[PDB]
C-alpha cells in the first residue's frame, strides 16, 4: 500500500530482475504493495503506438500514470536511471520491436507529406528526456551519506596522478554563444507574450504565444552558427599545432534540438573535405551529419563497392590531415563523433579529470586532451578544476571533504523546458519577445542558421528551492553558496528572488553567500582539500553536472548517492543515485556473464522510501523494515560485499544475495516485533547455512555468453533466468510469500 518501482533500460534493468523479487517479498511482510511501472524506451514506444498493435498485445501507458502519481500527495516512487534517446538509439529501438512483430512506423528523417509529419511529431515526444521533466515536481537534495563516505576512506578508488606539466584543458567560445547574448525578464503580473520574427525584407512570422504567471522569469538567447563553425576550425588547428588530442563534450541527449545542430556542425567541419566533394550525392542519399559520422557509414551501403571504397579512402585522408580525436572504442574504431549519445558532457568530463586529465586515442593509449565545449556558460568550471589538479595534484578520497547539491528543477526549470521555444533561423533578421500591448521586452539580431531559444522558470519552484537550501544548511552544520553568475541576465533575475526569500527564513548560526561559478567551485575545492564541506545551491543544469562531478572524485561513481525529491504536492520520489544507465555494463554481460553494476543507490533509496511510508501511513512495522535495511546496507559496506570488477568473484547478482542475508538476519535478530522476528527466521538462517553453494551457483555462469533475447525489449523468460540462476537461492526467496 504505497510503493511504485521503475523498470528502465540497460544495466539498471538487468539489476532489477535480480533485485525486485527480493524487494517484493520483504515489502509484503509489512503489507506493502510494490507496483512495477514500465518507463523503458521500448515500452514507451509501444505505449504511444497502441493504435498499431493488436488489442491483445497492447500495453498500458505507465509514464502518463507515473506523471499523474507525481502530482498526488500519496506518491512514493523509486526512480532508477533511464535512457534519454538520440535518433540513432530510437532507430535501434524501433528496429528491434519491428523484428518482434509490432508494426510501429519507421522514424521519418525527412518528412514530406502531412502524414509523415505527424509520425515525426509523435516520435519527437519520445526523444530526449521525456521522463525526468515530467516526474521532477520538487527540487533536488543530493548528498553522500556518512556511511558511504566512511566506506570510501577505508577502500579508496583509483585516482590518476596529475602532472604540473599537463597540457589538458577545456576550450569554449569567446563571443557568439548563448552566454554572449542572454537577456532575461521577470513578469510583474500575469500576462500573454509573443515570440516574433521580423526579417530584413520585413516579413513577420509569429512563432509562438505563451501565457506566463505573475512572478515568472523568462530568458532569451541565440548562438551564431557562423562563429561556431569558425570556433571549431580554430580548435582543430590548435590541436594540430600543439600535438594534443581533440574531443567534443556536449549533451545531445537532453538538449533535443540545439545540441544535435552543434554536434552536426562539428561533423561537417571535421570531415569538411569529404562533405565538400560529395555534398550532392550525400544530400541525395539523405545523410544527416546531426546523427554523427555513422550516418555516412550507414547510407553508403546502398552504393556500389567501387564508389563507396572511394569514400572510405577520402575519410582516411581526413584522419591524416585533422588532429587525433578521442575514441569511444579503439578496438572497433568507434570515434567521439560517431553518434551523438556516446559522449555526454556530465558523465564524460569527470571521467577525463579523474583519469589524469586524459582520454583514449587511436592506439589504445591515454593522452592529454583539449575538451571542446562550445557553450561558455557551464564550460568554465571544468577549467577551474583542471588547473586546480595541475597545481595541487589529484584529489584524495581518504582526507577529502564533501560537496552536496540543492538543485532547482521543479516544473521544467530553466533550460529543461526550452525545446518548444527553440528555432533554427532560416533567414537574416531579428527575434523579439513582446508584451501584446506592443512593448518590446527582449530583442536579438540574428543570421541564417543560428539557434534562438527561450526559457521559463516559475516563482513557486524557486521559493521551494530557497527553502530546501536553508533546511539542509541547518540540518547539517555546513556553509552553502548560491552559484549565481553576476554577468548572466537570468542569474541576476534569480538573485532578486533569492535575496528576498532568504529573509522569509531564520538564518541564525548559518553561513550563506552568493558568488559566480568560478569563485564558488574554487572556494568549494579549497575547502574540499582541507577536509571541509560546502553545499552547492545551483540551478537545474549545474545540479546535473556537479552531482556527477564531485561524487565521482569522492566515491568513484555517481550511483552511490542519496537523491531525494520532495514533490511539491506532498509526496516523495527517491532516485537511485545521480548516475545513468551504464550501457557498457551490458556489453560485459552479453559477452561473459558478469554485471559490475553497483546497486547501492537502490538500497539507499529503498530505505528512505520505507521510512516515508511509515511516516505517511503510520505503518509501524514498515518503519522497522527501513532501519533493518540501514543496518543491512551498513554490513554490506563494513564487509566490502559490493561487486568487485574482477571476473572471478561476485557481481551485481551475488551482492543482492548478501544484502538479502543480512536484511533477513537483522530482522530475525531484532525483538521489536515478534511477528516479523518469527516471520524471517525460516529464511534468515536458511540463506546463512547455504551461503557457499549459492555463491558457487551464482558464480558458475561467468565466462559463458548470455543470450537474453534482444537489447531494448529483451525476452523476459530468457532474461530472468540469466539473472536469477541460483535455483537454490530462488526457492529460498520464492518460499517467503
Ligand atoms: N535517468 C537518469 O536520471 C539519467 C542520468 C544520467 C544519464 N542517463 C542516461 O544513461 C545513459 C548512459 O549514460 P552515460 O553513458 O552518460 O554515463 P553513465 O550511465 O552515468 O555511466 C558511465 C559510467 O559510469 C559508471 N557507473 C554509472 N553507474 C554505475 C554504477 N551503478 N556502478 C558502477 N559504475 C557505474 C560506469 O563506469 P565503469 O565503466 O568504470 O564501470 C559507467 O561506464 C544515457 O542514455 C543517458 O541519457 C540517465
Ligand atoms: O542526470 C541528471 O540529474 C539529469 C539527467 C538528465 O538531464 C536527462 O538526460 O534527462
Amino acid at each position: 500500500s504505497k510503493i511504485t518501482y521503475t523498470f528502465t533500460d540497460e544495466a539498471p534493468a538487468l539489476a532489477t530482475y535480480s533485485l525486485l523479487p527480493i524487494v517484493k517479498a520483504f515489502a509484503a511482510s509489512a503489507g506493502i504493495d510494490v507496483e512495477t511501472s514500465d518507463i523503458s524506451l521500448a515500452g514507451r514506444i509501444l505505449a504511444n503506438f497502441a493504435d498499431r498493435l493488436e488489442a491483445d498485445q497492447r500495453i498500458e501507458d505507465d509514464l502518463a500514470r507515473l506523471a499523474v502519481l507525481a502530482t498526488s500527495p500519496d506518491a512514493n516512487i523509486i526512480k532508477l536511471p533511464n535512457i534519454s534517446a538520440s535518433v540513432p538509439q530510437l532507430k535501434g529501438a524501433i528496429a528491434e520491436l519491428q523484428g518482434l512483430g509490432y508494426k510501429v512506423p519507421d522514424f521519418p528523417e525527412d518528412p514530406q507529406t502531412d502524414e509523415e509529419k505527424e509520425v515525426r511529431a509523435r516520435y519527437a515526444k519520445i526523444l530526449g528526456s521525456a521522463v525526468n521533466p515530467v516526474l521532477r515536481e520538487g527540487n533536488s537534495d543530493r548528498r553522500a551519506p556518512a556511511a558511504v563516505k566512511a566506506y570510501a576512506r577505508k577502500h579508496p578508488h583509483s585516482m590518476g596522478k596529475w602532472s604540473m606539466a599537463s597540457r589538458s584543458h577545456a576550450d569554449y567560445m569567446r563571443g557568439g554563444d548563448f552566454f554572449s547574448s542572454e537577456q532575461s525578464i521577470t513578469m510583474a503580473k500575469a500576462g500573454d507574450v509573443r515570440i516574433e520574427f521580423v526579417g530584413k525584407d520585413g516579413k513577420v512570422e509569429v512563432k509562438k504565444q505563451l501565457s506566463l504567471q505573475e512572478g515568472e522569469v523568462l530568458d532569451s538567447m541565440f548562438m551564431s552558427c557562423g562563429k561556431l563553425r569558425d570556433f571549431f576550425e580554430k580548435t582543430l588547428q590548435d590541436c594540430k599545432e600543439t600535438g594534443v588530442m581533440w574531443s567534443l563534450h556536449v549533451k545531445a541527449t537532453m538538449m533535443k534540438i540545439s545540441h544535435p545542430i552543434v554536434f552536426g556542425h562539428a561533423v561537417s567541419v571535421y570531415y569538411k573535405d569529404v562533405f565538400d566533394k560529395w555534398g550532392q550525392l550525400f544530400e541525395e542519399l539523405g545523410v544527416n551529419p546531426n546523427n554523427g559520422i555513422s550516418s555516412v557509414y550507414d547510407k553508403i551501403k546502398s552504393l556500389p563497392a567501387s564508389q563507396q571504397e572511394e569514400i572510405l579512402h577520402d575519410i582516411h585522408e581526413v584522419y591524416s590531415h585533422r588532429p587525433e580525436m578521442a575514441m569511444v572504442d579503439s578496438v572497433k574504431g568507434i570515434t567521439n563523433l560517431h553518434i551523438p549519445s556516446d559522449v555526454i558532457v556530465d558523465a564524460s568530463m569527470p571521467a577525463m579529470i579523474r583519469n589524469s586529465g586524459q582520454m583514449w586515442g587511436k592506439d589504445g593509449k591515454q593522452k592529454d586532451t583539449k575538451a571542446v565545449m562550445p557553450e561558455s556558460t557551464y564550460a568554465r568550471i571544468y577549467q577551474e578544476m583542471i588547473n586546480f589538479c595541475k597545481t595541487n595534484g589529484a584529489f584524495d578520497p581518504t582526507t577529502m571533504g564533501s560537496v552536496p547539491n540543492v538543485g532547482l528543477m521543479a516544473q521544467k526549470a530553466e533550460e529543461y523546458g526550452s525545446h518548444d521555444k527553440t528555432f533554427e533561423m532560416t533567414a537574416d533578421g531579428t527575434m523579439r519577445v513582446v508584451l501584446a500591448d506592443g512593448s518590446v521586452l527582449m530583442q536579438h539580431k540574428v543570421e541564417t542558421g543560428d539557434i534562438w531559444r527561450a526559457c521559463q522558470t516559475k516563482d513557486a519552484p524557486i521559493r521551494d528551492w530557497v527553502k530546501l537550501a536553508v533546511t539542509r544548511a541547518r540540518q547539517s552544520d555546513t556553509p552553502a553558496i548560491f552559484w549565481l553568475d553576476p554577468e548572466r541576465a537570468h542569474d541576476r533575475e534569480l538573485r532578486k528572488k533569492v535575496e528576498l526569500y532568504l529573509k522569509d527564513h531564520d538564518l541564525t548560526g548559518l553561513d550563506i553567500s552568493i558568488m559566480g561559478y568560478n569563485e564558488a567551485i574554487r572556494v568549494s575545492m579549497e575547502r574540499l582539500i582541507r577536509g571541509k564541506d560546502t553545499i552547492s545551491v545551483t540551478g537545474n543544469v549545474l545540479r546535473d553536472y556537479l552531482t556527477d562531478l564531485f561524487p565521482i572524485m569522492e566515491l568513484g561513481t555517481s550511483a552511490k548517492m542519496l537523491s531525494i525529491v520532495p514533490l511539491m504536492a506532498g509526496g516523495g520520489m527517491y532516485e537511485t543515485g545521480a548516475g545513468g544507465s551504464a550501457p557498457k555494463h551490458v556489453q560485459q554481460l552479453v559477452e561473459e556473464n558478469y554485471l559490475r553494476w553497483d546497486s547501492l543507490g537502490e538500497f539507499l533509496a529503498l530505505a528512505v522510501s520505507l521510512e516515508e511510508t511509515g511516516i505517511k501511513t503510520g505503518n509501524a512495522k514498515a518503519k522497522l523494515l527501513g532501519k533493518a535495511l540501514d543496518e543491512a546496507t551498513g554490513k554490506l559496506l563494513d564487509n566490502n560485499k559490493s561487486p568487485s570488477r574482477k571476473v572471478g568473484d561476485i557481481d551485481n547478482r551475488g551482492s543482492h544475495f548478501y544484502l538479502a542475508m543480512y536484511w533477513a538476519q537483522a530482522l530475525a535478530a531484532q525483538n521489536e516485533d515478534a511477528e516479523l522476528k518469527a516471520h524471517f527466521a525460516p529464511l534468515a538462517k536458511a540463506l546463512t547455512e547455504q551461503e557457499a553453494t549459492i555463491v558457487a551457483e551464482l558464480n558458475a555462469v561467468q565466462g559463458k555468453p548470455a543470450e537474453i533475447g534482444g537489447y531494448y525489449r529483451s525476452n523476459p523468460e530468457l532474461t530472468s533466468k540469466v539473472m536469477r540462476p541460483s535455483a537454490t537461492f530462488n526457492a529460498a526467496i520464492d518460499s517467503l510469500a
